[PDB]
């Protein structure tokens, strides 16, 4: 039993964008860099439960959660109350100047929540990119080795190094280099497009062989991978792939970094997606869902790695902001109290079965995949695995016109993803999935 | 009657006290040793010119969280704006579903930054991210690879911002290899440069080296702080920056003023670039912008900022709507209270006291800075040999006396003053007197 | 052919013998341990198909000093040209005072390389320097930063050529960090790729990855060996290279054929590119060019080669007049004796013997190559699992029997044949019979 | 000494003449425009102090092919050794089948380089390859990433040696991005540095910057030319190099003396390091080593050179046996004729003439260099403003008079003298007089 602040309804009753959104768009185009861009042409005034309400009073079904961020809802009252309260005491002291309990609380929670029973420590930053940057810093300093491996279909951020680590050039990297050195890309696992029948273990062995031939373990500080590749297309590795990699890394003194920026915090039907794989990452990176929408990120890793860095080596002015920490303590509480991991598993069950039935009735769905509330359909030309990015975009755009916000992704631009807030109601989620299904049938 | 906390220095327990000590045991068990903190006490409230710790001690705050809480660390208008926005939405991702608060901040920054030309803004979370994105814009817009940064510079802790940062320890050491095609040049450091060197000559020396070693046709950008912050509050010789900007303009090189620390009233103007009469092609901002909340900005010529293809400037959290609400409020407070004028008054009163102290002792090599960004460089008597150990000792003794004062510098020997601009005259005077007494004792 | 030395295999002392042993003691006391040598005997003469050591042993030379002494290691016309030029001048620095010998080599190479289009040449000393300068031309001419190299590639031992080289040990390990904006892609390796994979499809896979991860607009050059040499004498599937060159041409990307090892009669044509029907934008050359002397060349489209400002391509020694005289003489010998035809005859006779041998034993996974650049890949029986130890043991046993045969391979399990093309039928037959007997002994 | 060619100037056709003109047409049709040549005439013979062109003109050679043909460009012992080796074998690849000639050169260089400690050598083809391999040894042996090079340095035209080289045009521009973790530092340039700056202080300034910006624990190597060649024949202030080598030793940093240009009799000693009293950990060599043939060498402490795993230093052609035979012969000639002593005599006589000339004109800012590596820096009268255009015009006019003289310099305003050491006194004098007359005419 969840109580909502806003009516959980889809309501589209003006042109899109409406008049007030249009006036805002004119101001936006006059003031904001064209390099930014936005998926939706409407401007938000409220977001609660499973809806976004725009400046003209339209109410959209939110199947994006701000790209997997507002897992607890975009204005959860406990999160809002924690934010307001902390801000009355202090917005900022800089933890590296005058520390505070809120940062310590978050570190404690994350140390306990991440995989493994071993001794761990945490450092907090603002963005997921900063978390990745700092995990790489820890691995390089602790091992004394220079190279880092990242994978095909990877996405890790928009800083120079996280661009280096990211696989796709457009729109993340193109014209923004040259890039941070000693980053090597390897093949990972992509079941749909890899050789038929390839096992996870064999996919891992092929990557290991390439690493040994082309880099050498003695020069490799770290392997970084997303347990489910997010922007690359919600790619779930073949069973056995990740465990095979982690075993090799452990044998070779290489730090294994699981990038759980998108998969972390209930999203995949577990606290962390690494749990489904049985792996215990040496370092985990986190952001998005952590703080109920506020800018917080985290690096949680084996104590001996995290404490290898000299005092002052991990830094930043804002990181572990006390208001964002208060938001995180509250958001993590909500996840526990409402058992949002269980809710994600319920969503996997109901949505995957609907999408699988839809795939049998049309010919444009190449695969239904994902876990928990991180689910996707890959869109292809009938009778092939040829990507159809144009159709993907058209489906997403038609859904928006019908009042349902659905994101896309993928190395080839042809994946419709589903990232609802986990506090969405059954009826509104069903309405959104039905609207999408009708659009897919119409296109097929 | 107006402040929320008592504007008093109150030290009535050992430091750290018992509640801080218990928090510190927790902190050492949970938080990476790579982080570290200046103070051993844990904050529960910060307001006006004070920080109150978990044991009820009250410290005079001459750091502002490293130049961040310019409007105070819990300004009630900032607090109310944060609270209010959070009830509506914490986040939609501006790149997914946009919102007015981001647009408002962009409008405010386009208006506030130097120059009357057409500008656009993009928002991120940290100062390092702002610098990263300024470099991305310059590189894409010019089609050129190289970037120049300077001796004594500091720009952040990401791989590229480490590359752009001069000092290795603790910012860079063991964290490379670093982003390529970054070239370091000499800038202006009047105390330590050749006696009588003009800013124009210092700039011509840098320009000559740039032309010889890089070539304008390969250079996307020159990035410099108008007053170098972590490097030691180094104010360039007059004429230096204008000489550089003129060359950059003539050669199609993007000039980026990194105002992350200097920006927003701090130096007695909205931006420190104003003192120099320069109009930077791009300005980077963070710290003071949002009254303590994590927001950063890149404001630049429209033709540069709009050269980037849609989706090329990105990030999930950037321009967070709660942080934007905070910024709108914080910028309002700066205007309403005329905090630039306040910084100018602080410059006048504090610089004269510090200059008098410098004549009285023999360990102050220079008093420098502008507005409420003021510093003394500590040296061995009769020399300009840095004394970092003494610098550290003075700051630690100040802390034991209830006054939080930060240090910095390429050579670790600069005591800096970064008060919140809402500090009262009497409490600021008390803090400066306590510092002066400690400096006299050490000299 | 008249030979200077008796074309006989003669092993009549311990190996190494006493005089080689005294040289080896001096060598260990004076020469870096980082260098290393395959053979423990010290050369005093090399002619036709033999190497005569300091103790009078005569070895059958199936290596040609790693594909260098194609015209033989002391051809009298090459020696005469070297002697004559040294009497006039050893060096003036072509960039200071030019000379006809450099111009003559440039003219010969412009004529001999693929295509009828306008070309220019620049001369250097080593193959690595040629590759460096081909990359310099491509980067300057295109104004683009990135370069693509491939799995199994080898291009040299300078920092950038190490970057371009795939295998870490012993070429790269501990010698970084490496030159930036080098990206590695899969090429074609028929034995180890998916069974049935066409060259066109292998090329499409590389192209897709290049488009996704780099973007043509950032790509100055693709560099590939037409037959990968140190990587294991890997011949691409038919259609692979043409598919690449077509894409490169369409996208303004400079295509560089690294013919340092394949060049000059070696593969049964002047250039291996001819077998593929491709016309590279730039060709890099060294090894066989100057009958053993240190010369290398970059020959490319005039518009590319002349895009570089005067003084931008340089070096003190490059196009050394004595080495140029050697090259004019060597190229003359290749023409006069029709060494490409001789390479074709060696392919016919040796490939059929080696293929018969492969049916008789169970440790030969593949016989491959073209002309006199031929290889057998050694595997564990009934598998494609590499056997580097056995490969090494075969080569070592051959050396003990007076036959110098080199190895190579990404996995260290390729026995290669690189005879001088002036070897006699009888001595070549003897060498192959000795190798076969050893392989038969090991297959039991 | 007896010569093969007439030791005189002979200018009896237009320059270029008809045969050189025909060759130049062929050259422009066949050779990349990126190469370029100083002289428009084509060589058929070079011997002693002269170069004879395709039309029978004879030039006084004051360049030695850029400091290469120190023993003369066709010394008969060198030519005979070359001929003789080629009849036995041109190449076996030392890494496949080794040979005595490589061992002989390694032994000679181990003995000749500074210090009495245990050393080993590896051979390559070019000076750039020697520098590449010295950096490889230093990085592997120390396990550290960074390399320091200096203002005004030149080390070669490969990607990494371009990175190490200071001047962009024509060595680097548009050829990047460059090998990472190369840091440039100031060295010593007496003419243009602060008046009175000591070498020790110049080194202390570089050391300070290194410690601040890199940290010894990340620094594999410092590489410097004992006299910077292409940068303008810059001789460091006394004490500079020794101060650096002391610091490197104390901090585990490999010090590499790049003697590619200074090496082998050129500066009045076997190696220019001798004049400075330093013992470099690694020396790089090429140019004069093999009497014009393509050989280069890396000679270093045994513990450093042998730290590299077998096969880690390589190349197909390196230590070519014909080039090794040339080197044994050339080094023999240098010993037999005491060419280091000859270089000291040249220094004495030429420096005194050039210094007198500098007193008489107003366009020579400095006379500098050692041995037969001598230079005049050309400036605008009453200033140190470079005059590159005048420098070029002097060299061009000398060529028209039958004297081949090279230029160089960071600012393109240095006339250099690099004669072969077998040039006769009368011909060298004639060359210097022709140059002097031209310089007088210009002043």
């Amino acid at each position: 039993d969840i109580t909502y602040r806003l009516a959980q309804k889809r309501t589209i009753v003006t042109p899109l964008p409406g008049p007030r959104s249009g006036a805002l768009a004119e101001r936006r185009r006059a003031a904001v860099s064209a390099g930014v861009g936005s998926t939706a042409p409407v401007y938000a005034v409220d977001a609660d439960g499973g809806v976004i309400v725009d400046a003209d009073g339209n109410s959209f079904i939110d199947l994006g959660a701000g790209i997997a961020v507002t897992t607890v809802g975009a204005s959860h009252p406990a999160v809002a109350a924690a934010i307001a309260d902390q801000a009355t005491h202090f917005t900022h002291t800089c933890f590296m100047v005058t520390p505070y309990e809120q940062y310590v609380q978050v570190a404690e929670l994350l140390n306990a929540l991440t995989p493994g029973d071993h001794d761990k420590r945490t450092a907090l930053f603002n963005s997921g990119a900063e978390a990745v940057e700092n995990a790489i810093k820890v691995a390089r300093l602790a091992t004394g080795r220079p190279a880092v491996v990242a994978f095909d279909n990877a996405y890790h951020g928009r800083t120079n190094l996280t661009m280096a680590l990211t696989a796709k050039s457009m729109p993340y990297k193109s014209q923004f280099g040259p890039f941070a050195p000693e980053v090597y890309r390897m093949p990972a696992s992509y079941p749909l497009r890899d050789e038929p029948g390839l096992t996870g273990e064999e996919a891992a062995r092929r990557a290991i062989s390439r690493i040994e031939t082309q880099i050498g373990a003695q020069s490799l500080a770290a392997i970084i991978i997303e347990p489910i590749q997010g922007e690359g297309g919600f790619i779930v590795p073949a069973p056995g792939f990740l465990a095979t990699l982690t075993a090799w890394a452990s044998e070779n003194g290489v730090v294994f970094i699981a990038d759980e920026v998108q998969t972390g915090f209930a999203r995949t039907g577990a606290w962390f997606a690494s749990e489904h794989e049985g792996i215990v990452p040496d370092i985990v990176t986190m952001a998005k869902g952590i703080a109920g929408g506020m800018p917080l990120s985290a690096v949680t890793g084996r104590a001996e790695l995290m404490d290898a860095v000299y005092a002052g080596g991990l830094g930043g002015t804002y990181g572990g902001n006390p208001v964002t920490c208060a938001a995180a303590v509250a958001a993590l509480g909500v996840m526990r109290e409402l058992d949002l991991p269980a809710r994600a598993r319920a969503i996997e069950a109901s949505v995957t079965s609907r999408l699988s039935a839809l795939a049998e009735e049309v010919d444009i769905i190449g695969e239904v995949r994902g876990r928990g509330a991180m689910l996707a359909i890959e869109i292809v030309k009938p009778g092939t695995l040829e990507p159809d990015a144009a159709l993907t975009k058209s489906i997403a755009a038609e859904a928006l016109s019908q009042g349902v916000l659905i994101l896309t992704c993928g190395t080839f631009g042809n994946v419709i993803r589903l990232l609802p807030p986990l506090v969405i109601g059954d009826d509104l989620l069903d309405e959104g999935i039905t609207a999408l299904s009708d659009i897919i049938r119409a296109k097929a």
